[PDB]
């Protein structure tokens, strides 16, 4: 895997470090990006999840804490995304 | 059909796995993408439905459940979309 | 002729629909326009109307029915749009009796 | 030199309208701005994107644009800022719209 | 370093002057671009943060002040970004 990973999450393009994707052991992205996969038309790694919500999943992977926009109406949806990506501490934070 | 399908739903661009579109048998998207279609100017598969609501149709196809944003004012509209795409269990969840 | 999938620019908002949807209701304005027309700089068919309201006009053309968002504050404005597009049954659905 | 479909940037909000709509009311500001009666007249402010720029409230222009299209005013249900729009109609020099908003 | 620096901030491409990146001494971008790193697949300088919030970070580097859009819902998120980029005076302005 390259140092900088190019992702396509349900249509939205994200760039992150490989270390960020494998930062939390036993999580879904850690299982997927183990240093040892579906690709988009432009050769980007594809994740079949909501693109807009992934922005906050990424920031939780970067900081182990995520600040949400004022009057964020998708807390419950982000909790479901956190459940899918298997991030129990983020699930606890969003309950 | 490619592994990652590029969709244009009434103006809104979505990317999903082909398996996700054919996940529910006897549904409309299953009929449309059965391996045995209208295309946009940029060669994307076209769906003549509301683009904004398709976001929640996609998440239901991904998880066989969908979490909606807080104070979602388009439950009735999504129910009509679920009826069109022939997803009875999603229609039941929105009633 | 007209393509299968029509690219529209309605007062700034970009919409994509099937040509069959635009000519689904005979003697309506969109039927008159697309029966076999201004174009923007990007070559999209231009409609000089409110872009946000067109979303509900499109759904009425798709199903001959339209569900509106809860506490929709532009019922009167959509009625005016329905009048412009010459959709009498949609006008009747949006007109209050009291 | 004006295109059939004019791309406008009104204080941040992007609007698309026909050139005929902008010059529909003679002696109004948008008519002065866009009229080919200008003959040797070219300047109008443009944004970075190349769109014609109008230094006014973007949200209220929506109802100014609909008055030019229909020569009537259909407003959203429970619209509070009626005076602000009349002030916009005063700026765009639309006396008949001013009279409708009284 | 070139006069005009090409950046990739979590997917979003930004172009700025080298002087703007080193305008505030002892900040993270100063230490990164000092005349005395990570690169994207296309050879662009990579920053593993949120791409959308980074425009405001550049505005503060240019003018030493930042005007936010009316009803800006991401003040808290931009405060976290300001903390990461080590801009204490910007953090104080966002508290």
């Amino acid at each position: 895997f390259p140092e900088v990973v190019e992702l396509n999450v349900g249509g939205q393009v994200y760039f992150t470090r490989h270390s960020t994707l494998i930062s939390i052991p036993h999580s879904l992205l850690w299982k997927m990006f183990s240093p040892k996969l579906a690709k988009d038309s432009k050769g980007r790694f594809f994740i079949d999840r909501d693109g807009f919500l992934f922005r906050y999943i990424l920031d939780y992977l970067r900081d182990r804490q995520v600040v949400l926009p004022d009057h964020f109406p998708e807390k419950g949806r982000l909790k479901r995304e956190a459940e899918y990506f298997q991030l129990p501490d983020l699930v606890k934070l969003l309950t």
